[PDB]
């Protein structure tokens, strides 16, 4: 009828980490408003902005927070209230620490292996088990701090496969709308 895909990337403005392994979240906003070529607006209130298109058959609302991890949290409860959200399904993009670097793991709502946003949207809303992206950023390191490891973007071969999965990635979010979850996982192992 007119429900729209709430589309919640983790990825805040950060001059320099905004181009990190951790803006994978962003990653799939970003590029989703880049292919249909709109740019996000603020939405004076909560200081998050959110972009408004049409993925396959439905509206896709791309909402990204204003700054900091835990803000990111409560960012999606008053927004969805804000507009008056009727529940299709809620995306949210996020970091893996035990998932393989270039790799979606797709998962019903919340669960270890991220850090903050994931965890806390689901908690802000009430209402989750749909579609929790999560991209994997390769595996804990030996000697840094596991989060230092996703602010240096850096590797050998994935490191330079970024746009490909970054476009699969989103890309497969939108199939996610038109054919579902269980053969849509299985499109996006299958390769």
């Amino acid at each position: 009828m007119a429900e729209p895909l709430l589309v919640v990337g983790l990825g805040n403005p950060g001059p320099t980490y905004a181009k990190t392994r951790h803006n994978l979240g962003f990653m799939v906003a970003d590029v989703l408003a880049g292919r249909i070529g709109s740019a996000f607006k603020v939405h004076k209130k909560s200081g998050a902005e959110v972009v408004t298109g049409r993925l396959a058959g439905t509206s896709v609302v791309l909402a990204k927070p204003r700054c900091y991890m835990n803000e990111s949290g409560r960012q999606v409860g008053p927004l969805a209230k804000f507009y008056s959200v009727p529940p299709q399904q809620i995306v949210v993009i996020h970091d893996e620490l035990d998932i393989d670097f270039g790799r979606i793991r797709l998962k019903l709502g919340g669960g270890e292996g991220g850090h903050n946003g994931l965890r806390s949207v689901a908690s802000a809303l009430g209402t989750k088990n749909f579609h929790r992206v999560r991209i994997g950023v390769g595996r804990p390191p030996g000697r840094k701090d596991p989060a230092a490891f996703v602010l240096e973007n850096f590797t050998a071969a994935e490191r330079a496969e970024v746009p490909t999965i970054v476009e699969q990635a989103a890309d497969a979010t939108e199939l996610l709308i038109a054919q579902g979850l269980e053969p849509a996982q299985n499109t996006v192992h299958a390769w």
